[PDB]
Formats: structure tokens, C-alpha cells, sequence
């Protein structure tokens, strides 16, 4: 009923939609991992008369769900989607997506990872991105590549209309008190990468996590502080 949804809120196969900013949504879904469930993001953004996506529900059903949850509230096609990283919280639904003809896109990097896991794996290739602070524009978005953090290929996406700035991954929301899954992190690197964020992102009013609640620019510092202490 208009809080943001939180994970016990939200059974395992069901996706909520929650509006950000005018032409701009996240998207909502839980998943069971190792015996536990976790809440995951990801974005939604208006291009014309079509819907950019970015990341998957996180599974197969999840994400066709999505699609469904999509129609039912907009009514816009998604052609376009873009994964931020290679984790399956970000790729899992993307021959879901591709089999409902949207165009699927992840860096090189990503492509690779996500092959090299077992994981689905986006058609096509975003150029641009491979060195640190390089951006690029993407319809009604922008990508940039903040360096290594929660993965080596973790990608942010903002929304210059509405001053938007998706962190994916490498960004946690202020009630977390750990750094999440860092299996695949550089501990070391995150947070000269969130800096690379911060400086490059000065006028972001929302700032969105790849778990959990959006909030503002506070975000940023807050990951840099729980990645120190779990590297401590
Ligand atoms: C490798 C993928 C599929 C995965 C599986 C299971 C859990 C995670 C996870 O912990 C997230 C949910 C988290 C963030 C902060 C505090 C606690 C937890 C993350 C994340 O931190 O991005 N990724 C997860
Ligand atoms: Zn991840
Ligand atoms: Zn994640």
C-alpha cells in the first residue's frame, strides 16, 4: 500500500513495482539462495512508447512474472534490457526475456562471467565500458563503469532525466550491516569505486541499492563504510 517492499512482503515468484520518478520504476522480487530468501532490484525506464529494463527478477519465473507485472501496471513493450553484472540476480530470466523477443545486453566482461558460472547469458555486447569511469549512453539512460566492487564487471546506470542513480550490486542500502554476497567482490577496490560514483554522480536525488530500500546520496558512503568493515 506505498512503503517500499520488503522481502517478507513478497512471496517467491510474485514481482512488485514501485514508481521512483516519473518514467522511472524498480522492480521487486525475492528468491530462495543456499536456504535463505533474499529481495533484489532492479529498474525500469520509459524510452518513447517502450521500456528499458534493467536487470532480471532473479530466475526464470520470477522474471516472466515481471513481464507480467509490467503489462498489468504500464503497458509499454520492454525491447531492450540491460544486466548489470553477471550474478543470477541480474541474468537469471534473461532467455525469459529473450524468448519474449527483448533485445538482452551486458558488457564483455559480464558476458563472459556469466558463461563461465553456468549462468544465462545476455546476445549482445556493450563496448565503451571496459575501463574505469568510461560511460556510455543507453536509450533514456546512461552506464558507467565504476571499476571492480561488489564484482569486476558491476556496472551503475543513471537516469539523467530524473536524477537517478542506480547502483546495482555495488551499492547497499543504509540498513545493511554487512556487505552482502562478496564471493566474487574486490574488497579493496569498492570503495575507490564508490568515490569514482560519488564524484561523478554529484546531483543524484535517489539512489537505488541491488538489495533492498532506495535512499539518497547517504547510500554511497554508508557502502563504502560496511565494505571497510567487513575488509577489517
Ligand atoms: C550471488 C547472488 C545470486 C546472491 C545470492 C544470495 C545473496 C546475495 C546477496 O546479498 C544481498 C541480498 C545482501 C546485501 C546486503 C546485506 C545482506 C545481503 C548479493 C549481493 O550482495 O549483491 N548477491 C547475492
Ligand atoms: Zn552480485
Ligand atoms: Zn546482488
Amino acid at each position: 500500500s506505498g512503503e517500499y517492499p520488503t522481502v517478507n512482503e513478497i512471496p517467491v515468484g510474485e514481482v512488485r513495482l514501485y514508481q521512483i520518478a516519473d518514467g522511472v520504476w524498480s522492480h521487486i522480487a525475492t528468491q530462495s539462495f543456499d536456504g535463505a530468501v533474499y529481495p533484489s532490484n532492479g529498474l525500469i525506464v520509459r524510452d518513447g512508447d517502450e521500456l528499458l529494463l534493467i536487470d532480471t527478477a532473479w530466475g526464470a519465473k520470477n522474471t516472466a512474472a515481471l513481464l507480467a507485472e509490467i503489462e498489468k501496471q504500464i503497458g509499454l513493450p520492454v525491447t531492450r534490457a540491460v544486466s548489470t553484472h553477471f550474478h543470477d540476480d541480474r541474468v537469471g530470466g534473461v532467455d525469459v526475456l529473450r524468448a519474449a523477443g527483448v533485445a538482452t545486453y551486458a558488457s564483455p566482461s559480464t558476458r563472459r562471467l556469466a558463461e563461465a558460472e553456468g549462468n544465462e547469458i545476455p546476445t549482445h555486447s556493450l563496448e565503451g565500458l571496459s575501463s574505469s569511469g568510461d560511460a556510455v549512453r543507453f536509450g533514456p539512460v546512461e552506464l558507467f563503469y565504476p571499476g571492480a566492487a561488489h564484482s569486476t564487471d558491476n556496472l551503475v546506470v543513471y537516469v539523467p532525466s530524473a536524477n537517478v542513480l542506480y547502483g546495482g550490486c555495488a551499492v547497499h542500502e543504509l540498513s545493511s550491516t554487512s556487505a552482502g554476497n562478496v564471493a566474487d567482490a574486490d574488497l579493496a577496490e569498492w570503495p575507490t569505486s564508490v568515490e569514482r560514483i560519488q564524484k561523478h554522480y554529484p546531483e543524484a536525488e535517489v539512489v537505488i541499492p541491488g538489495h533492498g530500500l532506495p535512499g539518497g546520496l547517504d547510500l554511497l558512503q554508508h557502502t563504502a563504510n560496511v565494505v571497510k568493515a567487513h575488509k577489517n
